[PDB]
DNA sequence: CGGCATACG
DNA sequence: CGTA
DNA sequence: GCCG
């Protein structure tokens, strides 16, 4: 077992799903409390158990595991013996996690600002919706929305908006593609939105495009939400529904064809993986990578990439299909 | 102990 | 500060 | 919280 989670497979579905959602309970509440350092290590040891090739069965398959100390061992020690443990429980029970999720759900509210909230007294959605002085316009969206955004995008939703998004871009920019990234890109049939990648085959024909591919969009009815020269749109989109309509979160990027492949590896995700990957460059290589490029410092030189194979390669990493990216 | 990903709106 |  |  590797250290970083580029190093190995992670499916989507394995044979240790009760035990990682315990330890990313540990991680989401170390978030809500600042402890980025914590969240890191729970979410690693979580990830580290969905790339096992069976289920855990007694503590000692834990030995020589990467990330599994004495708190996640605990943990796992406890769930094995008494199918719960204590600590998540009184975690998910407390009146601080479960009003941090709630906050933090909400399209424009962030950590810091769910604990001043929270702070200050407030607990529920009516709380905030009493005072909608101290709200953001982005905030007042995310909390009129909250409802729909709450229940999950269907892969069977994809397509439909997939196609809408491409009349857009078609007439913003005929040639301009649009390609599916995020969770539904590694395979995952539910989401918390939909993520779209844009770019053109004539390098610097997509500059400029964004913007017009917006204005398309609200022209034809589409768009409940977005923050409007830019490069990404966070939006709420209206999805039809049987005799009606539904708000579901739609992520839009442009890039040019020669960075498509690192915002394309960038996008796709998972969240962790991205995180372990740009890691383990810098640390384990010394290269720098985002999702614009990948730098070598030494020689102040990009890498250009015709593909993700590249980039793993160019990484001396084994490639792995976005199916395997669910760190 | 230092480090923990990296960027845009 | 928010967002991916 | 864990790794190197
Ligand atoms: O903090 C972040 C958030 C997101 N991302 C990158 O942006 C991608 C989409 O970010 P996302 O929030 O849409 N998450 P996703 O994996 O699509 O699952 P879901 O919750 O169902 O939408 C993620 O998969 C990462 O590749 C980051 O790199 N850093
Ligand atoms: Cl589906
Ligand atoms: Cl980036
Ligand atoms: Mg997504
Ligand atoms: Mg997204
Ligand atoms: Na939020």
């Amino acid at each position: 077992m590797p250290a970083y989670a580029c190093q190995r497979p992670t499916p989507l579905t394995h044979h240790n799903t009760g035990l990682s959602e315990a330890l990313e309970i540990l991680a989401e509440a170390a978030g809500f409390e600042g402890s980025e350092g914590r969240l890191l290590t729970f979410c690693r040891a979580a990830s580290v158990l969905k790339a096992l090739p069976s289920p855990v069965t007694t503590l000692s398959q834990l030995q020589g595991l990467p990330h599994f100390g004495e708190h996640s061992s605990r943990v796992v020690q406890e769930l094995l013996e008494h199918g719960v443990c204590e600590e998540v429980e009184r975690v998910r029970r407390s009146e601080r996690y479960q009003t941090m999720k709630l906050f933090t759900q909400i399209f424009g509210v962030g950590v810091k600002t769910a604990d001043r909230w929270y702070r200050e007294g407030l607990r529920t959605l009516d709380d905030l919706r009493e005072q909608p002085q101290k709200l953001t316009q982005q905030q007042k969206a995310g909390l009129q929305h909250h409802q729909d955004l709450s229940t999950p995008v269907l892969r069977s939703d994809v397509d439909a908006l997939q196609q809408v998004v491409e009349e857009a871009v078609g007439q913003a920019l005929p040639g301009a593609t649009v390609t599916l990234t995020g969770g539904f890109r590694r395979g995952k049939l539910q989401g918390a939105d939909v993520d779209f990648l844009i770019t053109h085959p004539k390098e610097g024909q997509e500059a400029g495009l964004l913007p017009r591919v917006m204005c398309r969009l609200q022209d034809q009815g589409l768009i409940l939400y977005h923050q409007h020269a830019f490069e990404r749109s966070f939006c709420i989109f209206r999805l039809p529904q049987p005799g009606s309509w539904k708000a579901v979160r739609v992520d839009l990027v442009v890039a040019p064809v020669s960075q498509f492949p690192f915002a394309l590896l960038g996008w796709t995700g998972s969240k962790l993986f991205q995180r372990e990957l740009r890691r383990f460059s810098r640390k384990e290589k010394g290269l720098w990578l985002n999702s614009h490029g990948l730098f070598d410092p030494e020689q102040k030189t990009f890498f250009q990439a015709a593909s993700e194979e590249d980039i793993f390669r160019h990484l001396g990493l084994e490639y792995l299909p976005p199916e395997q990216r669910n760190a």
